């Protein structure tokens, strides 16, 4: 028997909607605060397989959602493949040396997962133990364009005008850059499958920065580069793309040939299910911010999305992470009333 | 004879779509950057008329655009409104006793903007004056919820948990307070239009934090009022709804009664025009970031945009405002190729 996350999303027939909060944050539990405050800040956020496998976990233990997700910075990666980075207080990310040319470019190594984050693979099998079946285990990473913009613009962007600049000035350096991304991310997509991951979650919100016709330029291809060739290698392994602020992008999301969308809330569940298209699956729709109203209002809201997004291919979740301040209550509230939903 | 504009918004014929970017920041030509060194901040950024007038005229000089828009921090009225609030330097703008209940909201005062902002009213006479109906002179508002938004957060907000936790836990005082804006947001627009506004552009961006029932119950029917009033009073003025990251609202916007709808670019204008229904105006769809490419790129960018938001009911501009390290040449190009557009 496969969990209930991963025959909704086959579209297989299923008696509730699978269900799981995003952001699970160690930082919500007050759990990797606690970790966080014990030294390392690079080795302490998304590093260590033990501190991976409790902030990961995390959610898992309080609510037993239907998903449990891998928690590693999509930028991981970075290292190994050559691009230097690290997490300054308060800066966050940071790219030592931006890449800029054609020649920087080429300095870009192949990401080996294997060998540059064994703990990932690990992490990964060792939560896959823990929720033995009763949840699938999802995997993380961060996609070709969103990746490329952390690379070029230096770090976190609010304007993105360096990766513009270079999209719109140089297109043929980006789209070098986007390709490296592209093959190296499909590949960690295979390790994290091979290490126990039942579904692998594409991070890439930064591309709904772009125009719908530069969506289908710089981010677009290089989505439904990984998602053909992962298909090709590992055929029933379900992808999710999460990009918020897709709201003008829906109809092209679909064409990367994911198997499950993950909307946020700015577009109504009913009208997501109509602009996706029928065959696509849908990951959650509810608005962080409802969370802080009253429990009524917060049934109400979980009953119109779960009404409008049909009687299967969904998996209940927020359009995005969880507030920092939300009630812890108004959160057993949700699982409370989203567990008890019977198609 | 009429402004370009105004006839293309009007749905007049027009032998090429009318044009102006936003932003236009004193800051982007360094004229407010040399007048805010001079003292009063608070004074300094949208309040004298000279300061205002110079601010506001600031494109209207090197580039002549077809629509000129008030240099006034939509805010402003918070003071007359018996709001007390200021603009703290790396805060930005602080309200110091946000809004929480019923009884706050029974405090809040019906703006008079000829008490209270006449110098707003004597910047568009004089501005009226200047460009000398060879541009069209538009005002600027706040709406409602955007309004309600920044009193109740105390300030700019991220999260806005705030304001939602007030809408879904507390409608009626919210809604209570959206009718205060509502009903002084409209006088105000009276105000400006009496002063030599031709078309007020109504900002509620922060709406569009809404999931689209919520945007229904909270923004929507408070822009509606507006719009039906004003258009009592004021049958012929245009009036422009902006809000930013609405693609997922677009269906809903026009509901509003708006005579323009300002698209952003992440919404592709063919799309946009769809959505929208064929009545309602489309303001300028191009995204900042593209003035950072080859002229070339500019050009079909804005070429594509004319092309699919149709031949007339257009103002060509932006999506958004003009990136603050946009070379001015790129922009200089943008209006050249823009001018010399006939359909």
């Amino acid at each position: 028997t496969q969990p209930l996350l991963l025959d909704a999303v086959r579209g297989k027939e299923v008696e509730r909607p699978p269900v799981w909060l995003m952001r699970q944050a160690g930082r919500y539990m007050k759990s990797y605060q606690l970790l966080c405050e014990k030294y390392p800040l690079f080795r302490d956020r998304s590093e260590n397989v033990d501190l991976v496998v409790e902030i990961s976990l995390q959610p898992w233990k309080v609510f037993r959602p239907d998903g449990v997700i891998l928690f590693s910075d999509i930028l991981t990666p970075l290292s190994g493949m050559n691009i230097p980075f690290d997490i300054i207080k308060g800066k966050g990310p940071v790219i030592f040396d931006p890449l800029r040319t054609a020649a920087d470019v080429e300095k870009v190594r192949e990401f080996i997962p294997e060998k540059s984050v064994p703990y990932v693979g690990e992490a990964l099998t060792i939560l896959r133990k823990e929720v033995n079946n009763q949840a699938a285990v999802l995997g993380f990473v961060g996609a070709p364009f969103t990746l490329a913009s952390y690379v070029v613009e230096g770090g976190s962007s609010k304007n993105f005008t360096k990766i513009k600049r270079l999209a719109f000035a140089e297109p043929k350096v980006l789209h070098a850059l986007l390709q490296k991304f592209a093959t190296s991310m499909a590949k960690y997509i295979r390790y994290q499958a091979d290490s126990g991951a039942q579904a692998v979650q594409i991070f890439d919100s930064w591309a709904t920065e772009l125009s719908p016709v530069d969506f289908e330029e710089f981010s677009l291809p290089y989505l439904k580069q990984i998602v053909d060739s992962v298909k090709l290698t590992h055929p029933n392994l379900p992808l999710i793309l999460y990009a918020s602020g897709s709201g003008g992008l829906l109809e092209r999301l679909p064409l990367t040939g994911v198997d499950v969308v993950s909307l946020d809330w700015t577009v109504d569940m009913a009208d997501g299910r109509r602009r996706l298209g029928p065959n696509v699956a849908i990951q959650g729709n509810v608005d962080p911010g409802v969370l802080f109203g009253s429990k009524e209002f917060i049934t109400n809201r979980i009953n119109d999305t779960v009404k409008k997004a049909g009687k299967g291919k969904h998996i209940l979740n927020l359009g995005h992470g969880i507030k920092v301040g939300t009630p812890e209550e108004n959160f057993a509230h949700f699982f409370e009333i989203a567990k008890g939903l019977r198609y």
